[PDB]
């Protein structure tokens, strides 16, 4: 037969659009249930593949679907012997989850006398997934990246570009990013250099700048600079 | 028959990362080239309805594949009389553009003997849109909202919250974009005038600060500052 | 038969000129792609094999590979029986990368009847994995080795060099770079004490004269010129 | 038959446009690639003799596309001689680069079971030229054309205008630039001349006025105002 | 029958490794010698094809080869009349070469009874073009481009870039080298023009700075200095 839930264009870009609107959010849950409802697990997974970045929260989900797979497993015995030609093989997790299973086995199990609805199964798996990606996933962000108090700068600027790499934005947004967000995180010690470098410096400069903070140099400096102002 | 290059998982999900990383940047032309060799016009649909905002590009895409469908019907003259039961109809410029084709006709078309290659016509075509796209789209930026010499401070607000709107960004950096580029952004009259309210200043509060800019009574002052600066 | 699109000489050629000048910049994506159209899967394997350098890169193309590889053979199900004599057996995963199957193999089903265009269905999987290494690998520069505030300069000189023998260069390029970048690239600290030896100290000079830094005595002898300049 | 591929007029302007606007940068390469895929060798000739100027990168090309087709030669050995009637025969090099053949036998080479695919065969080809032509053709640019330090005012009028005659611009952008950097790009000692006859000066003018830099009288005059200062 | 001595795609790899590592240092002899031992002319060819750069010297080694292709045709005359069915054609120089000869004649000749070790041979011609290579060629170095005593600044810098485009280095390495060794390498009549312009003069500024050096003007401004000195 056919599946006349199948997911239209508008559905699949509207799924697409709450996951780069919202991550994830509580709001994603009910979107995705009702942007899914009655479609094959090939529908779903084609939904969850159209999930950009987030790589901890879909292998979170993934892990969560190995689970209720292997519950459904548990849940129905294996029958072994010659199948009717007229039935067809009763499915399995991964056959819910679409690994195993073809789009005409799936609508052949949905569409059967009596049916086996493998796309509202697989849906509330993947709900079971979204929910835990809601309540423990945190997504990174540019705005947390602060310098430690004894932390190198190179290091900050690694984990800084590694971090807006891997953020959601325009390379414009990035760029204006990059040049007000770096020097304002870093720690006290690395931006008072960096402040008295200039607005002009580039981020070689400023790395050459900061590069001796916390050596013996600089740490006998500020010492020997507070006790001058303690004397005085 | 089956066709071996349908999209995998990992294909899909390649497409959508590029389209939010580079958004349009030429970049994205060799990438879809590559993503998306030998597969059916219905994996190209689905690549494109993965696209998430930059609606006008995608209004220009479907323009630019509406001209080449027209292109493909007027080279091919459609011939009247039954098909042979052993053959299938020729594909029209829709057909080849997925939206009057089912995957089955569009794998029939692709596999048969001499073959039609739908798949790569119609990729030959989302080319010609993403070459236009690349030449004369320019996505909305946060950054470019600055406001007009003479324009109120509740128009330039409403712009800035549209462009946020549209922008792509998680919500937190959202937040910061609102509590850095919007007063940073105003021009000169309305600036001196939020600078003066201060850091804790609402958006209703800065907004009724610059209501009266450009009216009878703030130029008036403003001239009258000016003078006392002239005559002093 | 034969492969008509048997990759030439200066086909090659260009592949190893492209890798050598560009690394694995956005241009690899499309030269790959040109240079490699309908080619066999083992002159893809040729292709690769001639990549000098960036191992880390490589191994995750591999990886790119084997998961294109699993996915193939997931779609496509074992076929169990007697082939038929004018058969040949179905490409699985490997067969497509080139690991498992001969060259007269890939010969045989791109030119067999219905065709598998086994090259192209690895040169996409391939074009997977370089759109991989150009998002998330970046090339160890000599350029970026610099020492750490605490680093000692013994550890600093020990990444320097092992970047210098990973690094893409001349003997004679490498030697220019040691006697530039290894004192200018070290922490304050240790950079006076090298300026203070003189433009003629050697290695195991440097190394020796930067021995103590961080230590006790450094430590104290540092604090006390800071402390005197104080109390001057 | 038809070949379904052949080149659209709006293929083929667009070629033209990103000759135009690109010139031949590594964007070149991937446009190519796309918007002469499934095309017949005389479409690909078509689009490449659309290039307007570049001479010499064309020149570079046709060596390039000529090496290939030797190569093909060399790998596909010529027949004794009795072609079969219901056969067609088999394409040399100058056949792939359509030279030597006509439209209806590259039709006839690539709608044939097997087929021989020429068109992208030549296409290979043509990007082997064109990446050769990315890596080391450099158009001449009126922007870089400056006198010599003891070139003749002559000399460097005449290199100018040769440039700006190849450059592409507007008749009105030319007259600007002559208007613009003749003066501004020629050598101080020539320049101080041109500054000291003004604006008004016109060509013959100025040429006039340079006719002697360099002589024995320039030299000594200011040979005689250096030493001038120098007493005083 | 079969070689089982054919190239290994670590055996390639290890080859490319060779030749960028050790461009043609006399270290090149023994590993060609040592990693090519018992492959086919074929697999020899494939190796010299993956040498990217050192054109001059892949064209010295082509040349060698040629002459000893022409000394083995005169030592072996051509014999004149049909081979025997159960025998093969006496390989020619081109053969050895593997210019005219296919894998499947090269592996015929080695695996005959008696044996014509193709490959040993054109191992050896191989190894005698190398160690011309190695007594005579020497690689363009961008540490070796200087300015001449009255070299203008503008050919200096057109020799340099060019040097450094056929550098082999990543492109960080080469901006590097720009900023670093351009200024040094200047003549000193450039060079202190070019420090009293400071760090930041764009290259541009640098050309025009040095324009008329050794012109009328510079000549006679330098002598006049002089003399200042000489009469102060
Ligand atoms: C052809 C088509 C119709 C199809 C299908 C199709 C079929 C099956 C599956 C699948 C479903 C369920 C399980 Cl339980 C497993 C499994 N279990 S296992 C052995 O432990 O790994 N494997 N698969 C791969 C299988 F089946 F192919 F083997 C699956 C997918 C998933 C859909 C999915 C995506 C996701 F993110 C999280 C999920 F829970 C499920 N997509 C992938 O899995 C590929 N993926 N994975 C991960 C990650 F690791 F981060 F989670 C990531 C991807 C990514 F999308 F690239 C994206 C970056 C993130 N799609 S179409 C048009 O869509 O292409
Ligand atoms: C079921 C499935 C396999 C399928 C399919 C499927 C089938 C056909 C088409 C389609 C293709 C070509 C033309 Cl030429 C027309 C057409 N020509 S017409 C008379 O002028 O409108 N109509 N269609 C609708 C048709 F065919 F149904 F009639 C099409 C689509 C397109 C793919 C596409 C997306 C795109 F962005 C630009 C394109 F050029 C083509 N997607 C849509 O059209 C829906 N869309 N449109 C637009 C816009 F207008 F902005 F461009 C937008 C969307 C959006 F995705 F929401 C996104 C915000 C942007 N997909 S699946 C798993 O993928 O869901
Ligand atoms: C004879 C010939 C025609 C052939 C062939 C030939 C045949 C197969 C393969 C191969 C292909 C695909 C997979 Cl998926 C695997 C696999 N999968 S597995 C079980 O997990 O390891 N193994 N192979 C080895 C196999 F098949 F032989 F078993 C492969 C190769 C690869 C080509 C390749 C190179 C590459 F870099 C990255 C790739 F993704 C694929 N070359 C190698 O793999 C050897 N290599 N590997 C790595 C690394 F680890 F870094 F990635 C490195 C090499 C290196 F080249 F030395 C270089 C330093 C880097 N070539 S010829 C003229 O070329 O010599
Ligand atoms: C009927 C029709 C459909 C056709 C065809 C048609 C047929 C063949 C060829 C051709 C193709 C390949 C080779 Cl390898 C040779 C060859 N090899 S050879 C012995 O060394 O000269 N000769 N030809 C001439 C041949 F075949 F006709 F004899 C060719 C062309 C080329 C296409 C081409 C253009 C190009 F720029 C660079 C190329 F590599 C290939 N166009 C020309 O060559 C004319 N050209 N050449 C050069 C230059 F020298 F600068 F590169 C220039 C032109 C120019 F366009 F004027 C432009 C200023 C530059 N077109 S159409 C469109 O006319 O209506
Ligand atoms: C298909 C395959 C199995 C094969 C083969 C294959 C077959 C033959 C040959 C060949 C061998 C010997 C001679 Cl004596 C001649 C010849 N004699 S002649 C009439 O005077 O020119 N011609 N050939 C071309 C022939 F045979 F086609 F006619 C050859 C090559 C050579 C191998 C080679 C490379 C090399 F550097 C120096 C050599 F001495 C030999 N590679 C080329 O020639 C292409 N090349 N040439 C030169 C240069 F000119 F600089 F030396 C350059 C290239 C380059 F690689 F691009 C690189 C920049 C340098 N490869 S595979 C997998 O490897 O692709
Ligand atoms: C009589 C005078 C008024 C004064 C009073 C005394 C005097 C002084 O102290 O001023 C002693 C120095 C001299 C003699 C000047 C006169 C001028 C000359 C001269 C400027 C002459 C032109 C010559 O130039 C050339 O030959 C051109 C050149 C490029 C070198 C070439 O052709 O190769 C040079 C060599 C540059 C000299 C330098 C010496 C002096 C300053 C004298
Ligand atoms: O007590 P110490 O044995 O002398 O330890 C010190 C000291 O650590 P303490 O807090 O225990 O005194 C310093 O202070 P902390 O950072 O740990 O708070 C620390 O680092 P800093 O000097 O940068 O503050 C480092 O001192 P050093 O920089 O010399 O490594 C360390 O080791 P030392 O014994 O070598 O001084
Ligand atoms: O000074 P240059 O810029 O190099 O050019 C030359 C050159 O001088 P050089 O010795 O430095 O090369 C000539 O040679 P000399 O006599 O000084 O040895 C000299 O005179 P001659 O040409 O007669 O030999 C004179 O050349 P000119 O007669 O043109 O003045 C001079 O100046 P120019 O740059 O103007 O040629």
């Amino acid at each position: 037969q056919m599946v006349h839930q199948a997911i239209s264009p508008r559905t699949l870009n509207a799924w697409v659009k709450v996951v780069e609107e919202k991550a994830f959010s509580p709001e994603v849950i009910p979107m995705f249930s009702a942007l899914s409802e009655g479609a094959t697990p090939q529908d779903l997974n084609t939904m969850l593949n159209t999930v950009g970045g987030h790589q901890a929260a879909m292998q979170m989900l993934k892990e969560t679907i190995n689970e209720e797979a292997a519950e459904w497993d548990r849940v129905h015995p294996v029958h072994a012997g010659p199948i009717a030609p007229g039935q067809m093989r009763e499915p399995r997790g991964s056959d819910i989850a679409g690994t195993t299973s073809t789009l005409q086995e799936q609508i052949g199990w949905m569409t059967n006398n009596p049916p086996i609805p493998v796309g509202e199964i697989y849906k509330r798996w993947i709900i079971l997934g979204l929910n835990k990606i809601v309540r423990m996933y945190s997504p990174t962000s540019i705005l947390d990246i602060r310098q430690g108090p004894k932390e190198p700068f190179r290091d900050y600027v690694d984990r800084f570009y590694k971090t807006l790499r891997a953020e959601q934005a325009s390379q414009e947004v990035k760029n204006w990013m990059t040049e007000t967000l770096l020097v304002q995180n870093a720690n006290p010690d690395c931006k008072t250099i960096l402040k008295a470098l200039g607005p002009a410096a580039t981020l070689e400069e400023m790395m050459t700048a900061c590069q001796g903070v916390g050596g013996p140099g600089h740490k006998a400096r500020v010492l020997a600079e507070a006790m001058s102002q303690v004397i005085n």
